[PDB]
């Protein structure tokens, strides 16, 4: 009976019905949104949601027969996998921060559709050539987090009180969003050279990101 | 007859008199901005502006006998028509919006001016070879806009309340403006995690952005 | 006589004797900022400066008598001209805006320097290749300054108001400084479709920007 | 007894060792961060940081008999001899800049690690032919930050009172943080011209920054 089953799902129909369901899914997570909606079709949704986690477990237990071993060796399969589990945990208990996790399933319509999964790989497969940049640059952070900490936290707590916060702060200050206005201004009321410490960050920071961005240009060419 | 119409319409003349009108009624549309200009030359302009669009329709007539099906498979000459025809539609009803579409009429001079064709043409075909990241990003931005409504939305109406506010605002983190300051730090003044939804956010948006750049570069030599 | 002068001005000397007057001359230029030193050094500087203006004038007239026409066909000769002639009008009468563009003297040093001479050169040398795209960008900005001046104005003279404020604002959107919390929220509060006339302008603005950037690489490669 | 000493030092176990220490010294810098952790392990860490700086002290002894001048001429081993001797410098005394000097320690991770090192070199190797270019903009600055310190300084005494506060603002302006809503916007309320020194110097500290980076792509190729 496998031959039976496998032609099914290696069928076409079978793809572009899941496929059908990934964008109807989809279109129903918006709506879900709605107030009003839910307060009109509020059973009715309830109920068409039930319906669809129970089409695609089947959907991911008949691809697992099918491929078995290559099947959890296939990256989309298992987040098509672990995405559809996610959607089985119950709606209650524990958090909800689960329920919302449900709507990253609306990643399958990368997965089920080629042409997306090329672009998604194309991608990813630029992340190994900056590792070595990316830790640089964490361990950058890590070095200055660490001094904004004892440098600034005891007079400003919310901002470099936690080697955390330092790290958000820093992040922010990479991102340049109100760098000046906003976190240095304000610090050099109290610490008239604690531009000593931003500027050779911001410079230091930027200049690594240009380079890296160098980088994938000048390697993919 | 037609022959003589089209030697007109053909003709270096015809083209440089229109791209005189072009230049001759975008600069009356900024005068038409003074308060002071409007009181003094008011009557003046109003007749002016009626002229104009003679003129061009005229122009756009006799453009289409002399090219019938050829000039509504145009891009120019669609353009062209469609930006007259809204000029064409009466100063009063439904709203004012359609007489502020007038001053898109100024964008003929890329039209009736080879080399801005050139430019426009050339700045457009890099588009299709961004359909497929442009597409996985909306994907993205409707996932997370979904997530950002029923995570932020309550507490924060405003920003959140709305798939669309969530769109509005996600797109605005998306260019980095305020998105600490403004957005992120008052959200974790409730929801302590907040960051763990919007630092990865920006690292797959700003990393997206940067490869849909390096595309643009390898792919253009 | 005139060759006498000739191996004079082209002499190793004369140059590295201007090269040396023109840092003294700025090093001279930040001290005269320095309250402090204005009280003690007043008088000893503004003779210095008197002093200077002087051996360049004479610098800039022997230069004429060598070179008579090739010295007015020369970019940087023409430069170290009108930037010495303008250190010679007077320090009083008509506005004290003159007294400030001498420092633009300090240029100088970009001219009688080769080296730098090359960077500005190449500099310079990429923006004819630009010029159509922004020709095209100044077209834009003009439409849809236009449009914002009649659509938000009334409401918002001082972002607005004036085809000139309307400018100005949305230079800063394209910088995309304060472009959300400062004005499109803002402007959202009266009119709620806002959104449909900035997003658009930011993409176009933004797009238009990346290729900018784009034709300046391959183009050097 | 040299050869002794030297198949130690050069040994894997050697380099493995340090490395070893980095990353511990590392861990436990970030954990002297914990008011907690100080409340507990106060006396504990207390000591073992005064071990590590004996061991690091050693090595860079042993390091110098094995290589003698050699040592002294290898970038890295300055480095590791310049972070190790600040290291040194008693807790107390002058200031305590010192103490929170140790933790650029953590750079040591670099040098102890290849790949680090070739990152870092790679990284560093781009300077050079980018020196002009960081000259021409010092001069810039330099110009811009003596003219706005004479335009602005009198009515702006924070933002433009000093050339060196005229330097940390036009580097804002530069980073474009809130140069609009924050310093240009305000200073127009007095100089309704600013404008025409901001917009400009924009222009320019963008251009040379654009071109700046493609410098080092298309030479990276
Ligand atoms: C290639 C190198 C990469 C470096 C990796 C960087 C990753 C660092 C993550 C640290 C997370 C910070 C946690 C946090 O914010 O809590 C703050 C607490 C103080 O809380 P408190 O309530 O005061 O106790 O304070 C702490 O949590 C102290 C915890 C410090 C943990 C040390 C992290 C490992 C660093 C290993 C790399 C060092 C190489 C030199
Ligand atoms: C090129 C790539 C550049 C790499 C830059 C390194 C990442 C730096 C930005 C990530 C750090 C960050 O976003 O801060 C978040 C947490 C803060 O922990 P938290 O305890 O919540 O701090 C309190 C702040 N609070 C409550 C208001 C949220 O931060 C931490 O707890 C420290 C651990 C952050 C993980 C480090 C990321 C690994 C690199 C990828
Ligand atoms: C920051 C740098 O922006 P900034 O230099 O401030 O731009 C102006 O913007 C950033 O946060 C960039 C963070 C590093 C970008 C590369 C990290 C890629 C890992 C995530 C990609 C996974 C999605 C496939
Ligand atoms: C400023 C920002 C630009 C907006 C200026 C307003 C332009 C209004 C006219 C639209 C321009 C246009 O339709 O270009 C189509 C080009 C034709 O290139 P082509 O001459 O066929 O080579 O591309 C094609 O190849 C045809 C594709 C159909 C669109
Ligand atoms: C779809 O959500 O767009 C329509 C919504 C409609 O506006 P709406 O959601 O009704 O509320 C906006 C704020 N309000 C109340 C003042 C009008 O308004 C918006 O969503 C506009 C802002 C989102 C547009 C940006 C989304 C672009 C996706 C990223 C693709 C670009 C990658 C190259
Ligand atoms: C997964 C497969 C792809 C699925 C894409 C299908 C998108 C359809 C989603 C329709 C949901 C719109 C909606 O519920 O309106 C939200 C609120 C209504 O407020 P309300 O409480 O009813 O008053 O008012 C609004 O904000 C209206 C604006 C909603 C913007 C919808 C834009 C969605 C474009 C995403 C395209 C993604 C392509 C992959
Ligand atoms: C901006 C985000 O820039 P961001 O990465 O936040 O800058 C830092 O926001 C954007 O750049 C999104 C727009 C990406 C440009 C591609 C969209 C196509 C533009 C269509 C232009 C028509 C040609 C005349
Ligand atoms: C390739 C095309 C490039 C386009 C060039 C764009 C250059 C536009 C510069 C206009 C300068 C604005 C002057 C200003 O802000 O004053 C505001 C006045 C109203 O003041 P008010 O006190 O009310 O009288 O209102 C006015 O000044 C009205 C002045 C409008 C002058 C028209 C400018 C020439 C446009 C020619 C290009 C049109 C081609 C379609
Ligand atoms: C790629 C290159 C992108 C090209 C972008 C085009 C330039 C747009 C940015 C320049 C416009 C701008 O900065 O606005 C300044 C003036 C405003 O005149 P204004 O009468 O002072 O307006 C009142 C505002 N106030 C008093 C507070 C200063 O604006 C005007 O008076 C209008 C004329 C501006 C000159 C247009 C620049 C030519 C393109 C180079
Ligand atoms: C704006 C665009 O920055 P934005 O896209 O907002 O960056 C984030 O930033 C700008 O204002 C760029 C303006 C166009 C840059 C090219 C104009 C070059 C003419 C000036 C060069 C003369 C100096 C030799
Ligand atoms: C030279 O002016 O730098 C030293 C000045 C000294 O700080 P200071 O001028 O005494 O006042 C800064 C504010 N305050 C009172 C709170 C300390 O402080 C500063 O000037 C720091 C800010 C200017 C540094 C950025 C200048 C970089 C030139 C651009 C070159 C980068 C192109 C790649
Ligand atoms: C033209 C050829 C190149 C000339 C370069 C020579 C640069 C030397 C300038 C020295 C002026 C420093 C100064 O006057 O101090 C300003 C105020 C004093 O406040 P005060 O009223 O005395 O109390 O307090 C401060 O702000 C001290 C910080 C002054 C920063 C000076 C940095 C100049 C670096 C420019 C390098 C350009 C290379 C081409
Ligand atoms: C930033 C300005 O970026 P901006 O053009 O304002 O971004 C938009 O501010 C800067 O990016 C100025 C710094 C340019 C990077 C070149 C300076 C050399 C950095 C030395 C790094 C040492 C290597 C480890
Ligand atoms: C195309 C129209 C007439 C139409 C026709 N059928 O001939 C031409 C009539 C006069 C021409 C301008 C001028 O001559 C030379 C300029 C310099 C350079 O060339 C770049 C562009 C020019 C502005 C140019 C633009 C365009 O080309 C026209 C408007």
């Amino acid at each position: 009976m496998y031959l039976r089953i496998t032609n099914i799902v290696e069928s076409s129909f079978f793809t572009k019905f899941i496929i059908y369901l990934i964008v109807l899914n989809g279109i129903t997570m918006g709506l879900e949104t709605s107030k009003t909606f839910m307060q009109s079709f509020g059973v009715y949704t309830t109920l068409f949601n039930q319906i669809v986690i129970t089409i695609f477990t089947i959907e991911i237990i008949l691809r697992i027969y099918v491929h078995r071993i290559s099947f959890f060796k296939d990256p989309w399969s298992l987040f098509d996998f672990f995405v559809v589990a996610i959607s089985l945990v119950p709606t209650s208990s524990g958090f909800e921060i689960l329920r919302v996790l449900r709507v990253l399933g609306l990643f399958r319509l990368v997965t089920a559709v080629p042409q997306m999964r090329k672009i998604v790989s194309a991608l990813i497969s630029v992340i190994p050539g900056m590792l070595s940049v990316i830790a640089l640059m964490t361990l950058f952070f890590y070095i200055f987090a660490i001094m904004a900490t004892q440098l600034f936290g005891e007079r400003f707590p919310e901002w470099f009180g936690t080697l955390g916060e330092s790290f958000y702060t820093l992040f922010q200050v990479m991102t340049l969003e109100s760098w000046s206005m906003g976190i240095v201004r304000p610090l050099m009321e109290v610490y008239p050279y604690a531009w000593v410490f931003f500027i050779p960050f911001i410079f230091v920071v930027t200049f690594v990101m240009i380079n890296l961005v160098v980088a994938i240009c000048v390697d993919a060419m």
